């Protein structure tokens, strides 16, 4: 859809920035429990109740890829991929969680063969430590992120951090402490439609004996402390010249409603609980005023050791961005009482605005709406807010919906030119964002594979590979990681 002169091309950006893909542990691992695996939050989650996947499914097989790593890599090599950003899986290294449970050789070998594979290959691998997949038995003993003594989950997290860097820092130069906290927060405690599925009384989840206003705010503070002491411990001991640590954060973009400034004032709101929420503590030691004035006591306070330990906790940073929404003002009044811990910010988060029509073109599934736009405003906050850090796009995609009712012909899947255009607009918009001085480096596209997407099963396709689980979990590139591939190259 773009012309042939708003196409990027590679030599548009520095010969040193980075383009890469991104995948997580569970979901295109599979193996669940071979090789001295334990089992995970999710791994429990999905089959204790398998009717909380829309699908049924799970990620027992996924996309093979604990099997299949070498196939993984041959395209990214082929693609000419600069990096790759992967997840290692707790349960995986430590089956019981602990120091005490012992450290698993095949885990360790496993990422181990991974990355001297991809650095043979010249590819880059960026490390996420930790995507959602919680060994289970620290979900039994403590609850997880949930831990109220807010000390073992730090702990544990540490010393699996440790684990990491004591056996994969020596080759691994970029480290990712958590992916998309926001969104494990709200949705796996909040809504509780991720595992462990809980919720307050009353709304829809497994397990609806938690608190949504109160639980996610608990889990994100022990996130951060848990970030905290990994980055204290890796700058004592393992941090380099050439190395860098820091954390991805999801987040939507937020433009004003209408014209009104109470909209401007939602918007305002917004940013800080969604992106706000965890980076202005790992920036100067404490959550947004916003947060702490309208979430009041349910959002605990740092102790001063804590503050200083969390202010400059990163050498780079990540953005997860999908699509934006239109903030509208929300009043203090008795007529409105937050639910949900993302009614705290007092703004409803539409996609259409005044004239009815949607903030930007729909990409297929329930929630992306494609806005580069709100790429180049959450760069601009990054740039001018909060010290122009190291930034990489660590996430951008579209899923493509594919289920038992329209099934999505494999030639249709093949041939993915909306993905290939929203991919386009937000390289253009990099771009354009460099341009402007914003400090990024570099962009993951989100699904080297069609892998297994949470709640959503196998029912949305975020690859830019094709994957045919009805074979073997064979891959086919598709028209977007064929465009990659060009790009890359020339
Ligand atoms: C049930 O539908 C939802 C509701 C809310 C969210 C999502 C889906 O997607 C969430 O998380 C993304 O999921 C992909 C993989 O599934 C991650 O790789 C990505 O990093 C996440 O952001 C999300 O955006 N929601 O809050």
């Amino acid at each position: 859809m773009l012309s042939p002169s708003e196409i990027p091309q590679r030599d548009w950006f520095p010969s040193d920035f980075t383009f890469g893909a991104a995948t997580s542990a569970y979901q295109i691992e599979g193996a669940w429990n071979e090789d001295g695996k334990g089992e995970s939050n999710w791994d429990h989650f999905c089959h204790n109740h398998p009717e909380r996947i829309l699908d049924g499914s799970n990620s027992d097989i996924g996309a093979n890829s604990y099997h299949m790593y070498k196939t993984d890599v041959r395209l990214l090599k082929e693609m000419g991929m600069d990096a790759y950003r992967f997840s290692i899986s707790w349960p995986r290294i430590l089956p019981k969680g602990t120091k005490e449970g012992g450290i698993n050789p095949d885990g360790i070998k496993y990422y181990r063969n991974l990355i001297n594979l991809l650095l043979e290959n010249g590819i880059e691998p960026y490390v996420t430590i930790f995507h959602w997949d919680v060994p289970q038995a620290l979900e039994e003993k403590y609850g997880g992120f949930l831990d109220k003594s807010h000390k073992s989950i730090v702990e544990d997290y540490t010393y699996f951090a440790k684990v990491c860097f004591d056996n994969f820092g020596d080759k691994v130069k970029n480290w990712l402490t958590f992916n998309d906290p926001q969104t494990f927060t709200s949705v796996s405690y909040g809504t509780g439609v991720f595992a462990p599925g809980r919720c307050s009384p009353g709304l829809d989840c497994a397990y609806p004996t938690g608190n949504s206003l109160v639980e996610p705010y608990t889990a994100g503070h022990n996130i951060l402390l848990a970030h905290a002491e990994a980055v204290d411990l890796y700058n004592k001991h393992y941090k380099r010249d050439d190395t860098r640590i820091g954390l991805a954060f999801d987040v939507m973009g937020r433009v004003p409603y209408g014209t009104s400034f109470l909209d401007k004032q939602a918007e305002e709101r917004s940013w800080d609980i969604n992106l706000g929420w965890f980076l202005e503590p790992v920036v100067r030691g404490d959550y947004p005023f916003s947060m702490r004035s309208l979430a009041r006591e349910r959002l605990p306070f740092f102790k001063d050791e804590q503050k200083e330990k969390l202010a400059g906790s990163y050498n780079m940073l990540g953005l997860n961005y999908y699509t934006s929404r239109f903030s509208k003002n929300i009043d203090i009044s008795p007529n409105y009482s937050p639910v949900l811990n993302t009614d705290d910010a007092y703004a409803s988060q539409e996609v259409n605005g005044p004239d009815g029509k949607p903030i930007g073109p729909p990409m297929g599934n329930p929630w992306i709406y494609m806005y580069p736009e709100g790429l180049k405003d959450l760069l601009m906050i990054m740039k001018n807010k909060y010290g122009n850090p190291p930034i990489y796009i660590t996430e951008n995609g579209i899923g493509d919906v594919d289920t038992k009712e329209t099934p999505l012909p494999m030639e249709a899947a093949l041939n993915d030119y909306k993905r290939l255009d929203y991919i386009q607009r937000h390289i253009a918009t990099l771009k354009e964002s460099i341009d402007l001085g914003s400090n990024v480096q570099g962009y993951f596209a989100w699904s080297l594979l069609d892998n297994f997407e949470w709640f959503a099963g196998f029912t949305e396709r975020y690859g830019i590979v094709y994957v045919d689980r009805n074979n073997n979990c064979t891959r086919y590139m598709k028209e977007s990681a064929k465009w990659l591939k060009e790009f890359n190259t020339a």
